[PDB]
């Protein structure tokens, strides 16, 4: 299997997880936000796409306040606004990273046809050849075993881990090992999580 260098862009667990490959569609990633976020920091230029009868699914332009950058986002529930009947609540899946987040629609704008262009940068995944520790069901992973997947990966903060493809399930979800080039272990994360209590094999 051919390595692939990653970022884990974005974590539900272990079994639902986000990655960003890394190299020219990085770097292509990092200059669309760039432009989004000039582009639609103008009053001005957001006036041009008023988000006007929005529906699920559709591809708009978002901006998350908390870090004030603007992305591509999927519309995949429209809620309604427990405080305020004035607006929704919109439920918005970031493309591009694979976290998803309940924004309000004053801050979503309909989304400019260019940046349409270049793919859509998060793949989900889950992580091949685990399964929860707790074998009573429904069940879920612990949220110890999701902290433990977060740190090993060190989502969202740009840690670079070499992916492997080695099976699928129900197009296909890509299920993956995945290694830490950078720390003192031949151990890759899988087998970390079994042998320290936070997975089971098979």
């Amino acid at each position: 299997s051919k390595p692939m260098e990653v970022y884990v862009s974005a974590v539900a667990s272990p079994t639902k997880f986000w990655v960003q490959l890394i190299g020219p569609q990085s770097k292509k990633l990092d200059s669309m936000v760039q432009e989004m976020t000039s582009y639609y920091s103008s009053a001005e230029n957001r006036a041009k796409h008023v988000l006007t009868a929005p529906y699920v699914g559709q591809i708009v332009a978002a901006v998350f306040k908390f870090d004030e950058k603007w992305y591509r986002a999927e519309i995949v529930d429209i809620m309604p606004n427990q405080y305020n009947p004035k607006e929704q609540v919109i439920d918005l899946y970031f493309v591009d990273y694979g976290d998803s987040e309940y924004i309000s629609p004053a801050d979503i704008c309909e989304l400019r046809t260019d940046f349409l262009t270049l793919r859509f940068q998060a793949v989900e995944c889950f992580l091949a050849n685990v399964k929860s520790t707790i074998q009573t069901e429904p069940i879920t992973w612990p949220k110890s075993s999701i902290a433990k997947f977060e740190e090993l990966t060190e989502v969202a903060h740009w840690r670079k881990l070499i992916a492997r493809v080695v099976t699928y399930k129900e197009t296909p979800l890509p299920g993956v090992e995945l290694f830490d080039p950078a720390d003192n272990s031949e151990l890759n994360i899988a087998d970390l999580m079994i042998t320290q209590g936070f997975a089971l094999p098979l």
